[PDB]
DNA sequence: TGAAAAGGTAAAGGAGGTCTTAAGCTCGGCTCAATTTCTCTCTTTATCCTGTTAGATGGTT
């Protein structure tokens, strides 16, 4: 039960293991997928002048709402 | 009826206000160089935004 705040942040950091290069490549692919999906949604926002619903966004990707949502989560 | 006793009138003179000029000034207008604002352009910075590919991976006092 330390009072220092920086040391607590450093401990919280140390509870996470460094990535490996293959892990970086794998995560980078999912990040790119998320970015493209976000760009599409942004297009729906311009078309709808409102936030698209997950169903409309899933419809914009021709994807089942479950599959789409899980892909979004992974990203 | 005579006689105070007050009340008038017509002057002279003064006191006071109101007019007239010779001397001088200074004051505004008029011109006319001689310039400070103003308002456009025409730039020229002042400020903000985005990106950067060797590898790096837990503090100092």
């Amino acid at each position: 039960y330390t009072e220092d705040s920086i040391r607590l942040y450093l401990q919280e950091i140390g509870r996470i293991r460094l990535l490996r290069a293959d892990e970086e490549i794998e995560l980078a692919r999912q990040i790119a997928d998320l970015l493209a999906l976000e760009r599409i949604r942004d297009e729906l926002l311009e078309q709808l002048d409102r936030l698209p619903s997950d169903a409309e966004w899933a419809a914009a990707v021709d994807s089942p709402l479950d599959e789409f949502r899980r892909r979004l989560f992974r990203g």
